[PDB]
């Protein structure tokens, strides 16, 4: 039930801090119990609201959030942007069919449709049902199974999606775009501070493909430097882009231009 999901949630209590407290705080708000802006610190305000929430619902009201309380939150919260508001595309594997979808996600998330259209194009040639034969990667945004979960747990409620054990929602174009936009926003906030410029589609794609931490180090690591030297992991994992045909290591500049090149093929 919602009980099994609440069952795997972290058992919280006053004093705790992190993503869980933040999710707790948000659900509280979305349930009518305001605890102010979600800051990730389980303090007094959150504690009181929890107790009161537990009392209003006949739950062991000691202030501790366990299976039953999580279950009650997933049941009473009201999504501020239910995903059904985002239309399904009238066809899979179709750029023209995904546009209206991306336009809706732009209005809902802020992220520009063109950027969304590019990503979907470079990741699944618009097949929102595709599953990479090489890894977890699935759907329009080729979400891995891991990051998808973390994405669904911190933003799902925002669009009315609590759990997705199978991670099967990645096959849903709507929720894929929504989560895609949220990931892009996360990443465009990590980058602008370091890149004295608005992160570009390629900057952003680099974070999407290699992760933000690495993209960060990379977008700031000396043009003529030997990438493989600074990104052994990625180089080993994607030698085709980090190594020349003869096996010599490419420079940072070359790798960048190759990537920008791959992105350049799915733009407007
Ligand atoms: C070998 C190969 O080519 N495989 C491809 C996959 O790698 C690729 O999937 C993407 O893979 C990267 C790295 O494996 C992965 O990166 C993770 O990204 C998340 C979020 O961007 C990072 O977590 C964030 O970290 C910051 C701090 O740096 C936090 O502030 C933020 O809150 C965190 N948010 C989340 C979501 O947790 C991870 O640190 C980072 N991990 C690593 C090791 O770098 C991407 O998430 C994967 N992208 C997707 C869409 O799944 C896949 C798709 O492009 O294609 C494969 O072929
Ligand atoms: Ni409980």
């Amino acid at each position: 039930h919602h009980h099994h999901h609440g069952s795997i949630m972290k058992v919280l209590r006053k004093g705790d801090r992190g993503d869980e407290v933040c999710q707790l705080q948000t659900l509280l708000n979305l349930c009518g119990y305001d605890v102010g802006k979600p800051d990730g610190i389980f303090g007094n305000n959150t504690f009181n609201q929890v107790v009161k929430f537990q009392k209003d619902n006949c739950l062991d009201s000691d202030g501790i959030v366990g299976k039953n309380t999580w279950a009650e939150l997933f049941s009473k919260y009201s999504p501020p942007i239910p995903y059904k508001t985002i239309p399904m595309p009238t066809a899979n594997k179709s750029r023209a069919a995904a546009t209206p979808v991306m336009n809706a996600v732009e209005n809902a998330t802020g992220v520009r449709s063109q950027l969304l259209l590019t990503f979907a194009s470079i990741e699944s040639a618009f097949d929102y049902e595709i599953k990479a034969k090489t890894s977890s990667a699935t759907g329009w945004f080729q979400f891995l199974t891991g990051t998808w979960k973390t994405m669904i747990e911190n933003y799902g409620m925002k669009y009315g999606v609590l759990t997705d054990p199978t991670g099967a929602l990645r096959k849903d174009p709507r929720i894929s775009a929504l989560m895609g936009a949220e990931l892009i926003k996360e990443n465009m906030n990590i980058l602008r501070p370091v890149l004295k410029r608005e992160p570009t589609d390629t900057d952003l794609y680099l974070a999407h493909f290699f992760g933000p931490g690495a993209a960060r180090r990379f977008l700031t690591t000396g043009q003529n430097e030997l990438a493989a030297t600074h990104f052994p992991k990625e180089a080993q994992a994607n030698p085709s882009i980090f190594y020349n045909k003869d096996g010599s290591p490419k420079t940072i500049q070359e790798v960048y231009n190759l990537m920008d090149g791959k992105v350049a093929a799915h733009r407007k």
